[PDB]
């Protein structure tokens, strides 16, 4: 019962510490295996590229005040600290879309009022630190017990759908940069090149299909058990290596490659330094802004709390076989304090990444070798350790000095990898199966508890409601009112507790929503 | 059984006629279904393109004496006649590689000795007619009873392997014609074009994968039974239509398309006419060649007999549920007489086509709708009729006036179709399963009669022997001694009946070989 209220100050935190910290030698010792290396290699590429993409976007939005080097430094430091001191070291911290929305809105507001951007960020971070400390000291992390699987499925489905859409849009942009023309006259990024878009499509699809086939090969009957396990563990590194070698063989055509800034330097050395004075560098900071920086701190707190807590709820479900424990108090305090303190040095804030954390958990899941003939395998265990997170964060930080190796890797391979992650993440969602049940004939539905106890037309209404919520949230995100997306999602918690009982019966809701 | 020796002249022929001809109204009536249209559409493209390819090759080899129009006329006429009067109307007649080898060798010999090519062909055809009549009159089509599944499996495996290899070589030649260059300076088929090779690869792979996925969709669990069964039948027409539309959408890039000669005319109107005088046109034909034309007639007879009889043996196996009967005497007489008479008009000879006939049988197989959960579907029936063969032959003959529609179809779609046919044809061979059993561990082998009654190391020696025979036949075929290919295959019939019993026992041979 980690969500019970004790009535003492900092009670949940000491309970989490006493529950988790004794397992520390076990956490260090469980990492001696071959699956950990494959997980590290997969998640390193899964985590590095969004840093580069969002760093480029942030540098475009904030006129070079924050770029790629700042985001890389923040990701590395926060990831290392969270993995070392966290109660759930299987979570991956990183940047996200709502954070970018908040940063661009705050930059516009600061430029409108003739204020320094980084000083406002400093005071916002300090207010956020105060708010997180006050919330944790009041054991306020028990409200998570009101977050039903309704909102969890909605959140996971929306996030994975957006991930897949963005990957496809990135692929499409190549075809507009490099169109297929009749004549290519002979001649600062290259533009209007021949054989560039089609090769990119081929590389992306090849990587995706090789990874998917190698994943299917694990449950087959060919070869020995050990060879099957080893090949199944290393499917994605093998796909990446094969497609990179294939692309390297063709040396006549232009393809875009990974570019990482060289050296540990601030993006604009003339405009700013690594430390931001809290009282002002060029002008004195007005006290009224220092007082009034609380509202953006409240928005950031709501965003971070929602994302981190929903990710921790999804990751630690009972069907996923998590044993060492879960922390709903220590993780929030760690993330809030580190994010608030990051404002002093002009680094962006971070939160727990959902798809990356789910993929990290999946890459360490060990299934039963004694697969029943013609039956889906069941989860045997999950490897719990702290080495993988520290290694991934260290590699992300160290990528600055390894630009030479990273320069040989095309982006279409990573597009295929991201497609694989997005497609795989949607298979652990019950809404996915309840959506597949729409196509099957009414006599073909399986024996799940939501099938026997509910009529079909009363099971499809729940799915329609969830899909309507997902569509409305996507529409809200796409328009100019995206800054209110974290709030609207939290509005689906009253709906399941005040309105759904008025339509459904308690017995139906017990089986459908569980 | 139809393979017994009655002891009377023409006994087998009258037995075949009396067994098969009473079913004629049922043969005409069984064609009223939707599956027949899909089979016609698939096999029409499967049969038309080899006519064009071999017509081009023959026109190259024979210096324009025989080309594409002659091959099309021969295919149409012989197919219509065989389908109308045959005892096994599920066989498809057409040109093949050994026939091309024979024509090239005979042209070289006629050129060396200063003889007319077409008059020699005329006398060869007459001798072939005489030989076939003499062979059928002595009920000599009973030796087929000595052809064990050893030879049948070897033949089928070799033919399908060669088919797949030729498709891949065609794609490679497409790439070599249009290399990937850095600069494409603007300047008789087009050469050195941009975006042509990669688009061809994409079209081929897309067609193959769409067809394969739609074939898998048949045994699925979604939608109604009627929709599933309609979509499963029309998978290949749907693939072709989708990829043709996709290729038509892109109007910037060059792709090669189907080219069919216009009009019913001889390839070289100056050199020859439609009728070849048997006594000589420009010079008198020496009588010594008229006598000595028997040896090439013997070679052609051996080739046609071997190919047709092995194809009929493979098609009419007991596992395929053939009910209306089989023809081993009428088919040989029909093919031999028509081929021999074709020499008078300067048209090439024909034989039964193995992959095309197997594909034609597969396209008309109906499985049980009551598929057991997690079980292989069972063959319910095969639709026997004569309408499909007549329609396919008529369409092949009529493709001369339909060049406008045919000119909008790229060749990469057909490459994907041929890959699908070749891959599908190798799944009905027991050697394929016995070759897959090498990879599996010895404890996962199935309960087939060749697994329980034979030791594991004793059933791999049989597979190694068969594979060695296949490799030796391929090597012999590729070299300059290819004219001896039909003989060497017939040398595998003594091997099973004279040397194999000296190593294996009666029980092992009975279990391994049917």
């Amino acid at each position: 019962d980690p969500l019970l209220r004790t009535g003492s100050v900092f009670g949940g935190l000491v309970r989490d510490v006493r529950r988790r910290y004794p397992h520390y030698p076990s956490d260090l010792r469980d990492a001696l295996h071959s699956q950990c290396v494959a997980a590290v290699l997969f998640i390193y590429f899964a985590a590095l590229s969004p840093a580069i993409t969002f760093g480029g976007l942030l540098g475009e939005k904030t006129e070079g005040l924050m770029g790629v080097s700042e985001l890389i430094v923040s990701t590395a430091v926060l990831g290392v600290l969270f993995s070392l001191l966290g109660a759930q070291p299987l979570l991956v911290v990183g940047f996200s879309g709502p954070l970018l929305v908040f940063e661009e809105a705050f930059f516009k507001f600061c430029r409108a009022q003739d204020l320094e951007y980084l000083t406002g960020r400093v005071w916002v971070g300090l207010w956020l630190v105060v708010f997180v400390l006050a919330l944790v000291a009041a054991e306020g992390s028990f409200l998570v017990r009101y977050i039903s699987p309704f909102t969890q499925e909605i959140f996971a489905f929306l996030i994975s759908l957006i991930f897949i859409y963005e990957t496809f849009y990135k692929l499409y942009k190549v075809f507009t940069e490099h169109p297929l023309l009749p004549f290519y006259p002979p001649e600062p990024s290259p533009r209007n090149q021949p054989n560039t878009a089609l090769l990119s499509l081929i590389l992306m699809l090849g990587t995706f299909f090789i990874a998917f086939f190698l994943r299917k090969f694990r449950n087959s009957r060919f070869l020995g058990g050990k060879a099957r396990r080893i090949i199944g563990d290393f499917g994605i590194p093998i796909s990446i290596l094969v497609m990179v070698l294939v692309d390297y063989s063709i040396t006549d055509t232009y393809t875009q490659k990974l570019t990482v800034p060289t050296g540990l330097s601030v993006t604009s050395p003339d405009k700013r330094s690594w430390f931001i004075p809290p009282l002002g560098s060029a002008r004195p900071f007005p006290p009224w802004m220092m007082v009034a920086a609380a509202v953006p701190a409240l928005l950031v707190l709501i965003l971070i709390f929602m994302e981190t807590q929903i990710t921790a709820l999804i990751v630690s479900q009972k069907a996923r076989r998590l044993l060492k424990g879960s922390g709903f108090h220590l993780d929030l305090l760690l993330i809030g304090s580190l994010g608030g303190l990051c404002g002093l040095f002009g680094l962006p804030w971070l939160t727990a990444a959902t798809v990356r954390s789910v993929t990290h958990v999946n890459a360490l899941t060990v299934m039963r070798t004694a697969i029943a003939p013609g039956d889906k395998p069941q989860i045997q265990e999950v490897r719990e350790q702290r080495v993988t997170g520290v290694l991934i964060a260290s590699l992300v930080g160290l990528s600055i000095v390894m630009g030479a190796v990273l320069r040989r890797i095309p982006l279409a391979v990573l597009f295929g990898i991201f497609l694989y992650m997005g497609v795989t993440s949607l298979s652990g969602i019950q809404l996915s199966q309840r959506l597949l049940l729409i196509l099957m004939p009414a006599k073909h539905h399986p024996e799940q508890p939501y099938v026997t106890k509910v009529k079909t037309w009363r099971m499809h209404l729940f799915t329609c409601i969830q899909l309507g919520c997902i569509a409305l949230l996507w529409v809200v995100k796409s328009t100019a009112a995206s800054l209110a997306f974290p709030f609207l999602l939290l509005l689906t918690v009253p709906l399941r507790h005040c309105l759904l009982p008025r339509l459904f019966q308690d017995r139906e809701l017990q089986a459908l929503d569980s």
